[PDB]
């Protein structure tokens, strides 16, 4: 058993990936080579690529995209890499045409979690609480039912880029113009105040198991939740889990505000360091970071 | 300009896409290359592509994937493949890495339109009229929330493979485990009888337009027009669903007409694109000629 590690990649979270690599690298218990996209798009293999890992940034690569990298020498490959050209489906299509077996969701899940408004057609539609929302498209005027405040963001983007809160009609189209720098779709959703922001993780392919419920205030693990709210968070997340045929893991995120719960969003590759909320959350179920490693895999191999 | 066409593929579909690819060199008006990907994975290039062309079909290629293709030399990407690795987003995720503009469905919209269940499921949030139905996944005893008769599908798939009508619930065991022959996900759907199956083409990014409307017929073909009392509503349902998908480019969309009611089946962002597709001619009753709508197909990548 040989894993190739991507970390790296052209989004934002391109050093929290290769923080989180640096977590892996150290801990995963299989023989395991690192390859790195740098943010110009470029790729780094080998010895290039640990010396950028120690760098905590890769701004130039040497081979573009596709890499001669010898694939055939790995038998699962974990791409660590987070937002666009990372948890979007489109690194993962490629690995479905090398016939290479991967860690994490599928192209469709994937694609899917990481699309803000889909995400949340599939979810209410399956009965999984989300906060009230609208799609606006690029090109044509908004229509949004409810008041302000709202909240706007790109519908595929992430690391919070282009997102705002707006608290009167006359922001909004500023509002939509920057979310549409980044996107062709954006999500206008009620803007919850107060909130809480409680995190859980989900291991397994499509039917998983969730582990204790953090909150993020410094991460409270685990989350001042009573009993019956803490049973829902897992029990939601589980669901959608499910229904979004998501593979591998994901972080669920909810908010919870006058005692109601929205799931906010599913995170198909979370922040991997050992001090991570997904890692930490695990360990706090039982399942040390090796062990979690060792899981990851196997599961990409069924 | 500089097109690349790519046909062929690894699905049962392989001899269907190059007959397309074949109506579509004959009339695209840019200057175009063929790449064909061989029932074995592996592709082929310049001429042995067009021999493949030839044959009608390629068992066997010569180029590993990723092919060692000059992709630089191409301004669109145009791939004509079917079901797996074709239009489930898998290819065009391969495509928005090399940074390359490509004809039709994105990665999500791809991915979401093959999929029976997931589509169906935005589709009805969305207002739009579906076939009521349940997701059964292999693992977990199915509850359907009505009798019988229905059909059992898988989720994922082609050429309509793995289908069945159940009349007795205790015949739905065996048509999931036929079902699940070619898919981990089925669908069960409350079975309309009779039916008329209508189709309506789509142009266009996300905000299309909609072609005359035809009705399909099995012979022991398409009408189009459509003998319809309703055109307008189904291509209003059209196009409202290809907004909320995002649809890019082009889709095909299905749908049933039973008891004076419309559902939509499903939408195909890869159809048939021979002179006498069902997509093809759609258009062309609706003034769009064949060499026309490839133009505006590859342009469309563009923007
Ligand atoms: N509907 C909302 N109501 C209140 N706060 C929100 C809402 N949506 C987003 N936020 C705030 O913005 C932050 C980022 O939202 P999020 O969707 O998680 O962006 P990203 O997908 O990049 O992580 C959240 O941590 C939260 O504090
Ligand atoms: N809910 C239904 N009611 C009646 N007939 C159906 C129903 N679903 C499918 N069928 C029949 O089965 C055939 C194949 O189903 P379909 O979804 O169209 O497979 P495909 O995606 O290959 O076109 C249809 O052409 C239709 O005649």
């Amino acid at each position: 058993m040989r894993v190739l590690l991507i970390a790296g990649g052209v989004s934002p979270e391109h050093e929290v990936s290769l923080l989180s690599a640096e977590g892996v690298l150290r801990h995963i218990p299989f023989p395991t080579d690192l390859a790195v996209i740098a943010q110009d798009g470029r790729w780094l293999l080998g010895e290039k690529a640990l010396t950028a890992l120690e760098a905590k940034a890769a701004p130039e690569g040497e081979h573009p995209f596709p890499p001669p990298l010898s694939w055939e020498r790995y038998d699962v490959v974990f791409p660590l890499l987070h937002g666009r050209f990372g948890e979007d489906g489109t690194v993962q299509g490629f690995l479905e045409l090398l016939g290479k077996p991967y860690v994490g969701a599928g192209v469709a899940a994937s694609a899917l979690c990481m699309d803000k408004d889909l995400s949340k057609r599939v979810l209410a539609q399956a009965g999984v609480p989300v906060v009230p929302w609208v799609a606006v498209r690029k090109g044509e005027p908004p229509v949004v039912p409810f008041d302000p405040p709202f909240f706007v963001k790109p519908a595929n983007t992430g690391s919070s880029v282009g997102i705002s809160r707006v608290e009167r009609f006359q922001d909004l189209e500023a509002a939509l113009a920057l979310a549409f720098r980044y996107d062709e779709k954006a999500v206008v959703e009620k803007a919850l105040s107060p909130v809480r922001e409680l995190e859980v993780g989900v291991l397994g392919n499509v039917f998983g198991e969730a582990s204790p419920v953090g909150e993020v205030r410094e991460l409270l693990i685990p989350a001042p939740l009573d009993p019956g709210t803490q049973e829902t968070v897992q029990e939601l997340a589980l669901k959608a889990y499910k229904v979004l045929g998501v593979r591998g893991m994901a972080r669920v995120d909810f908010f919870l505000a006058e005692g109601e719960l929205y799931l906010n969003e599913l995170n198909t590759i979370p922040g991997f360091t050992p001090t991570s909320m997904y890692p930490r959350l695990f360990e706090a179920g039982g399942v040390a970071y090796p062990e979690l490693l060792r899981r990851l895999v196997e599961l990409a191999l069924t």
